[PDB]
């Protein structure tokens, strides 16, 4: 699907909201706090203040508004107001919002109090498998090469990278056409375009690649239990390269990516 400039403003506003959710949890994110707490907090945010919703709510059932994972926990962790934050946990929040119809998804690392050496480690390759991924984007290129050069990083820098969830395509509808896989697959075969509009959410495991499904149906943890870390931006396509819909003030990476001379 190709998104016309009209639907592209669209979701510049709404991932611009998903980005101001994470940019005002951060303060939050310290040891004692639960992530039932800092779930209510961006839910609040969100529906009083962005006067938007959280489109993981209900999603095939899930019961929060945005996803917590915390340390072996891949991705799609529940927020409860009886787990609570300590130091040296590494914590994904993974916000999507619903605003004028078009959906805002994002994500990123954050460390409670005295950091690991590791998890700050898995951490930063993760995000730069990322700005790799971004600075790549450009009509012409296809989503394999994409997928090749994340997992060439990762493994490179002595990480996995998880294979069964990837980034996709996203608009008025949360999951869209095409799948965005941060590995190389034989499967992938995707010339981009001026106008797709996607995510790029690599999940970094600082062991091996397999992973797990706890019994909830959501909770998706590494299989050896070692730590998992995943930073997540929805981008469009343009004519040169792409731009972040979803850019926050910590981020080191323009909001535009022009391969122009
Ligand atoms: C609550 C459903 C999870 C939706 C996540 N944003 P993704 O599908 O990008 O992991
Ligand atoms: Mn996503
Ligand atoms: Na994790």
């Amino acid at each position: 699907s190709i998104k016309t400039p009209e639907d592209i403003e669209k979701m510049r506003v709404a991932g611009r909201l998903a980005a101001e959710v994470l940019e005002m949890i951060e303060p939050y994110v310290k040891p004692g706090v639960s992530t039932g707490e800092l779930d209510r907090i961006c839910n609040d945010y969100i529906v009083n203040e962005q006067h938007a919703v959280s489109a993981c709510l209900g999603y095939h059932g899930y019961p929060k508004s945005v996803c917590i994972s915390i340390n072996e926990v891949v991705c799609h962790g529940i927020p409860d107001d009886a787990k609570l934050l300590k130091d040296g946990d590494i914590v994904n929040i993974d916000v999507t919002v619903i605003k004028d119809g078009f959906h805002g998804d994002t994500s990123k690392m954050f460390i409670v109090g005295k950091p690991t050496i590791m998890g700050e480690r898995l951490c930063r390759i993760t995000q730069e498998s990322l700005y790799l991924a971004l600075r790549m984007v450009k009509p012409g290129i296809n989503l394999r090469e994409i997928g090749a050069a994340i997992q060439k990083f990762v493994e490179a820098e002595g990480f996995s990278v998880v294979r069964e969830y990837c980034g996709h395509g996203i608009g008025r509808g949360f999951h869209e056409e095409p799948q965005v896989l941060h590995y190389d697959s034989r499967e992938t075969n995707v010339v981009l375009k001026p106008g797709m509009t996607f995510t790029i959410e690599p999940m970094v495991n600082a062991g091996k690649k397999e992973i797990r499904t706890m019994k909830d149906g959501w909770t998706v943890k590494t299989k050896d239990r070692s730590l998992s870390a995943q930073y997540e931006h929805t981008i469009v396509v343009t004519d040169n390269g792409c731009e972040i819909l979803t850019l926050r003030k910590d981020d080191t990476i323009p909001a535009i990516i022009s391969h122009d001379e």
